[PDB]
């Protein structure tokens, strides 16, 4: 019902409550309910949750990181539909760097 699925917001929890929100359940969480990864039926089968928390090796490389070092992305902007291509890379040293074309792009907010 209210939930924040954003940059700037989830950006905000990130470095508020140090973890991603209650909601944000990884993409094999969600297939563990019942999830195709089709990405058409995502919130048919785990309605009002978010994909997030995953491992982020960048499998393309535009985050300030090197060898050895791992990011973490999550989900941003999410409601009904196919999965979205927004997505926010957090790191270990709370270096956050937002996404909107699918890790084609990043900003340093947070």
């Amino acid at each position: 019902a209210q939930v924040i699925n954003t940059f700037d917001g989830v950006a905000d929890y990130l470095q508020t409550y140090h973890k991603l929100p209650d909601n944000y359940i990884t993409k094999s969480e969600a297939q563990a309910l019942g999830w195709v990864a089709s990405k058409g039926n995502l919130a048919d089968v785990a309605p009002g949750k978010s994909i997030g928390g995953d491992i982020f090796s960048n499998r393309e490389g535009k985050l300030p990181g090197k060898s050895g070092r791992t990011w973490r992305e999550a989900d941003i902007n999410y409601t009904s539909g196919f999965r979205n291509s927004d997505r926010i890379l957090y790191s270990s040293d709370w270096l956050i760097y937002k996404t909107t074309d699918h890790y084609q792009t990043f900003t340093k907010i947070r």
